[PDB]
């Protein structure tokens, strides 16, 4: 499978990786500039960026999941709070403007993960 | 297939899309806020961003190709110049301190597409 990857920010490498490996994303490659965190079919490529403000962090990527209730119940049960103010933070599955439903995930760095439900997905905006 | 996607900037929608549909990435979805440009398995999600400087554009994504010679010969033959100063621009397949070889692709917006030749641990997600 020929594949297009999201390239995302990490300030310290054990600090960013331990949040994602609780959510199933295992450490398949690690050097010092680049870190690939991968849950089965879901590849996330995290580059070393210690000069980062989490408020100015323009880095989003969608997780296109065949159920959305498994991975959102996983986030609440492992230890990630549902909150308007905070980082890390999560927001619930909603209805909006195209065909089905979407939710949200933010990490310790400021990375905007958009969570969906597969075709089935159709994610009203 | 469950899949993690790169979310990328587009100023005008026919202006960004016509560059990528020359490179095989057909218009599978289009509304007004979001535009999905996809070469088979290679999904690129382009959101509407007209307040963009191309010099300050921090948006990279890797195309993981099992041959790199087809898609770099495609860029030179369809009409994309190999140049140090310019946008759109391309840079050649150079040898890398990690595995194999990586070339560059920049569009009219300022989107950094990292063109990888894949190695012996080909972990298909
Ligand atoms: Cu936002
Ligand atoms: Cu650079």
């Amino acid at each position: 499978t020929d594949q297009a990857t999201p390239n995302l920010p990490s300030r310290d490498f054990d600090s960013t990786a331990a949040f994602y490996e609780r959510l199933g994303f295992g450490i398949v490659f690690r050097d010092a500039g680049w870190m690939i965190l991968q849950r089965g079919d879901l590849m996330l490529e995290f580059f070393a960026h210690p000069g980062l403000d989490p408020l100015a962090s323009w880095f989003s990527c969608c997780l296109r999941l065949d159920d959305l209730a498994e991975f959102y119940r996983q986030c609440k049960s492992v230890g990630i709070q549902e909150t308007s103010s905070g980082y890390p933070r999560i927001h619930a599955p909603e209805l909006q403007e195209w065909g089905g439903t979407m939710a949200a995930l933010v990490d310790p760095d400021g990375t905007l993960l958009r969570l969906i439900q597969n075709e089935l997905l159709a994610g009203i905006s």
